[PDB]
C-alpha cells in the first residue's frame, strides 16, 4: 500500500479532551458501504472464515456454515463467538481472514465517492465524518487507501481484536464507544449509514437523527430486515438524493 500515489491513498487522521458539544457527526460503516457488496469481497471473507471454522474447529462444512451464521447473527461478528466459546485468538484469525484478501486487485480509487464525501465535508452542515466498523484497523485502513478516501475522515472506531468478547455493532456498547471517540455529545447530532439492518436498528433506537440502510440488491437476512424509521438506498452515491440538505451551505 505504501507505493500508492493517488489522492486519498494516505491516512490523515489519527488512529488509537472536551469538544464543541454542538458537533454534528456522520458515521460511516465500511464493508459493503464504502464499496459495493457486489465486489464480492464479503463472499471472499466468508470463504476464508468458513475455512477457519473447518481447519481450526475441525467442523464439517455444513456445521461450519451453521455455527458461523449463528455467531454472525447473534453478535454481528463470528469472531465474537470464536473468542468466547472456542478461545480463538482474534488477531491470528484476522491475519488469516480479512488481512489475507486480494483487495489490491479488487478495490480501485472511487472518484465519484471521493467527490461526494468532499462535498459533504465542505457544506459546513457536518463537523466530522467518522468511520465505524466491526473490522480491525488493518483491513479498514487498507480499504480507505485503495479506494482513495483515506483523507476524507476525521477518525476511526474499529473493533479491537486484541480483546480475549469483542465490543461490536449492533451492540449498544459499540455505539457508545463511537460516540465517545468521535466527541459526539448527543445521538441527536448524529447520522449513520450501514448495510446491516440490525446496526441501523440500534442507531435509530439510540436516537440518531437519520439512519440510512444501504441495500444494494436484497437484504441479507442474517444481517436483518430494514428496520422502522430507516431510509433505504441501493448505492452510497445516492446519499445526495436522500439527505440533500447536508450537502448545501
Ligand atoms: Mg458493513
Amino acid at each position: 500500500l505504501e507505493s500508492l500515489t493517488h489522492p486519498g491513498s494516505k491516512v490523515t487522521f489519527p488512529i488509537d479532551t472536551p469538544q464543541n458539544p454542538n458537533l454534528k457527526v456522520f458515521f460511516f460503516d465500511i464493508d459493503n458501504c464504502l464499496y459495493k457488496s457486489s465486489t464480492r469481497i464479503h463472499d471472499l471473507m466468508q470463504q476464508s472464515i468458513l475455512r477457519f471454522f473447518q481447519t481450526h474447529l475441525k467442523l464439517s462444512p455444513e456445521d461450519a456454515h451453521v455455527l458461523n451464521n449463528s455467531y454472525y447473527k447473534e453478535y454481528g461478528l463470528a469472531i465474537r463467538g470464536l473468542v468466547m466459546f472456542h478461545k480463538v485468538n482474534a488477531l491470528e484469525y484476522n491475519r488469516l481472514v480479512d488481512d489475507s484478501l486480494p483487495l489490491q486487485d479488487i478495490l480501485k480509487p472511487d472518484i465519484p465517492l471521493r467527490n461526494m464525501l468532499l462535498r459533504l465535508r465542505q457544506s459546513g452542515k457536518i463537523d466530522k465524518l467518522w468511520l465505524f466498523t466491526n473490522a480491525y484497523k488493518n483491513h479498514a485502513i487498507r480499504c480507505l487507501r485503495l479506494l482513495g478516501i483515506a483523507d476524507l475522515f476525521d477518525g476511526l472506531t474499529y473493533c479491537d481484536y486484541s480483546r480475549t468478547t469483542l465490543v461490536c455493532k449492533p451492540h449498544v456498547k459499540a455505539f457508545e464507544k463511537a460516540m465517545k471517540e468521535s466527541g459526539l455529545a448527543r445521538y441527536e447530532n448524529a447520522y449513520f449509514i450501514d448495510d446491516s439492518g440490525k446496526n441501523i436498528e440500534t442507531g435509530i433506537k439510540l436516537g440518531m437523527k437519520t439512519c440510512i440502510h444501504l441495500v444494494e440488491n436484497e437484504v441479507n437476512e442474517i444481517l436483518g430486515q430494514t428496520p422502522e424509521g430507516a431510509i433505504v438506498i441501493s448505492d452510497i452515491l445516492e446519499l445526495p438524493h436522500v439527505v440533500s440538505d447536508l450537502f448545501l451551505e
